[PDB]
């Protein structure tokens, strides 16, 4: 049903690689411009890596990467809708994240919000929130990708520093531990794609975290954004709040909550 003909592809551009497979720019029927995803033959098993693809077929919505096809013969490969812009950390991280402000960035937090939000009516969760996971579009459109990870509320090792601790401690995978890992990605929005908890290492953040510890106010941040983080980072999952909440929240941001924002030098 997901299947198509390989030849009815062309990969013409490298965009990503690794130890995982390749990530290629292409067309498809010689018509459409898709993102081609392929494994290098014999380094994870055959449906461990073609899972996403499965869990993407179940998930459609305008704020999630969408599966167009699978090939299923070896060399195997995802096809998908492609993004221009690339990696939100990537965005965020180059020339493009100078002129960035609070008003962009709350805006493509509420994009993600958005994808989330459908993560969770659909009572699935995606494990891999981050901004390396989140890809952008033309004109700010940002696109939660990589359901590698996502399973249904019905892996091996995960970042402590994007991971609820209850998750990365017990193995308590909720919608709520997504949205734990969606403060963080709000802290990724305003440093500019900088590396959560500064100069700490993994069992220097579990301690921390689990003592109490929470990421301060990044400067230039409103302290009502930093409140949303904090609420994002509450030690009980059930006091976390909802996506359709944060969707809203985000939103309406500069109208309910901060009518007075001024810019500055960075957000
Ligand atoms: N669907 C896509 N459209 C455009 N670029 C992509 C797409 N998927 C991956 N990439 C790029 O290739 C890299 C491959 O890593 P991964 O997110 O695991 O696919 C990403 O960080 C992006 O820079």
């Amino acid at each position: 049903a997901w299947e198509i003909p390989r030849e009815s592809l062309r990969l013409e551009v490298k965009l990503g690689q690794g130890c995982f497979g390749e990530v290629w720019m292409g067309t498809w029927n010689g018509t459409t411009r898709v993102a081609i995803k392929t494994l290098k033959p014999g380094t994870m098993s055959p449906e461990a890596f073609l899972q996403e693809a499965q869990v993407m077929k179940k998930l459609r919505h305008e704020k999630l990467v969408q599966l167009y096809a699978v090939v299923s013969e070896e060399p195997i490969y995802i096809v998908t809708e492609y993004m221009s812009k690339g990696s939100l950390l990537d965005f965020l991280k180059g020339e493009m994240g100078k002129y960035l402000r609070l008003p962009q960035l709350v805006d493509m937090a509420a994009q993600i919000a958005s994808g989330m939000a459908y993560v969770e009516r659909m009572n699935y969760v995606h494990r891999d929130l981050r901004a390396a996971n989140i890809l952008v579009g033309e004109n700010l459109v940002c696109k939660v990708a990589d359901f590698g990870l996502a399973r249904l509320i019905e892996g091996a090792k995960f970042p402590i520093k994007w991971t609820a601790p209850e998750a990365a401690l017990y193995g308590r995978f909720t919608i709520k531990s997504d949205v734990w890992s969606f403060g963080i990605l709000l802290t990724e929005l305003t440093t500019k794609g900088r590396v959560p908890y500064p100069g700490m290492v993994n069992r220097e953040v579990l301690d921390q975290v689990e003592r109490g510890y929470r990421m301060p106010c990044p400067p230039e941040c409103p302290e009502s954004l930093h409140d949303l983080m904090c609420q994002c980072w509450r030690k009980d999952p059930e006091e976390r709040p909802t996506f359709e909440y944060l969707q809203a929240f985000l939103e309406d941001y500069f109208t309910s909550t901060e009518p007075q924002y001024q810019p500055g030098e960075n957000l």
